[PDB]
Parts: structure tokens; sequence; C-alpha cells
């Protein structure tokens, strides 16, 4: 089975850890979520801040964390799952009042030669909040502290905030930031947090996140 969607198609009902083998890749263990909508591969999970997400490029490429806790699956593993197929990306956010927000977007994910760029159509970029995207869409590379792809020679958005992320602007979102339970002193501190601006605000530190992918 190439991915969780394929596991679902052959009748697996249980969410949990399963072996998959995408085209041209060795086998590896993923977290599958089996839903009414089919099978989803969990690529990111955070809830308690037990796992350090401030990691360099090779950690974000290969993956890190606890498969039974907080983790980042790894961009090379995610890309072997998607290939160049159109893919559904689900984003699940939870605030400290226990409110939840489920978002879903169609995306393409480029390979390492694109710096694992998220490739969005202009309508989908509009859904994320862009009114300044040409009809051909938008391409946002991944960046880490040691491999920042922001075009300014005095700008390192990954080093200024924390973690690795598709930082197009440095103010839309960062689900891989520093985990916080409350308000810190330094204003330069909450800015490094786990945030999704259009839901709870630039400076609201989210309590839990989940990112899931489903090819096609």
């Amino acid at each position: 089975p190439r991915d969780c969607q394929e596991l679902f198609q052959v009748g697996e009902r249980q969410s949990g850890l399963f072996e998959i083998q995408p085209q041209g890749s060795p086998p590896f263990l993923v977290n599958c979520k089996m839903t009414s909508d089919g099978g989803w591969t969990v690529i990111q999970r955070r809830h308690d801040g037990s796992v350090d997400f401030n990691r360099p490029w090779e950690a974000y490429k290969a993956g890190f964390g606890d498969p039974h806790g907080e983790f980042w699956l790894g961009l090379e593993k995610v890309h072997s799952i998607t290939g160049d197929r159109n893919s559904r990306l689900a984003v699940q956010l939870r605030d400290w009042d226990g409110n939840a927000e489920l978002l879903q977007f169609s995306v393409h994910l480029g390979g390492e030669d694109t710096a694992y760029s998220l490739q969005l159509t202009a309508p989908v970029a509009g859904q994320l909040g862009a009114t300044t995207v040409p009809p051909s869409g938008l391409s946002v590379p991944f960046s880490t502290w040691d491999q920042d792809h922001d075009l300014r020679r005095d700008k390192n958005c990954a080093k200024s905030l924390s973690g690795g992320w598709w930082f197009g602007t440095c103010s839309h979102s960062n689900l891989n930031g520093q985990y916080f339970r409350s308000i810190p002193q330094q204003r330069q501190k909450l800015k490094k947090g786990i945030f999704w601006k259009t839901w709870r605000g630039r400076y609201y530190p989210l309590q839990a996140t989940t990112m899931l992918i489903q090819p096609m």
C-alpha cells in the first residue's frame, strides 16, 4: 500500500501506525487517520510541547519526534506520498477553550529541488487570505534557520521566529513554532509561537495542531 488512502481502500478501518511503501521509496511507518472522507496520512501533530520543533533543514526533511506523540513526519516522506499529484491538505487547530477549527485546501507539494514548495492555485491562495496572487497561482518554499529562502539578505524569518515552515510572509501562520501554555514577558517571544493568524490571531498560541494529507 502506497499510503493511508490506499490502506483505507483495501478495508483498513483503524487509525494508528501502519507500514506504507510509496512508489520508489523504502517502506516506512505512518500515522493513518481513517475517516468518513477516506484515509489521511498525519504529517504533523502537536498538543503538549514535549517535542522540540526548532530544528535545521535535514531534520525537517527526514522527520522527527515521537510517532505516538508530537511529531513531524518529514518532507521527503510527505513528497514521496504526494509525488506531483494534486493533494488535499487538512489543518486542524485547537485553542485553549477547547474550540476546534478544521480547514482543508487542495495543494501540490514540490520536491527538494523546489525547497519543498507548497504550490497553490490563485483561488486556494485567496482562501488562505491572498488578494495579490496572479491567475497562475503562488509557490511558497519551506524554510529553516539554516536554510532560509526569504529573498532579503537581512531577513531570516525561521531564525526570527522558530521552527521550519512555508513562511511566505512571516505573519500568516507557523504551526511548527515554540509551544507556549500562557503569556510570556518578551513581546519577541509569543511571536515565535504556534499561530494561525486568520483564526485566533497573530499572537494567540494554539493548544494543539494536526496536519493531514490525502493524495488525489
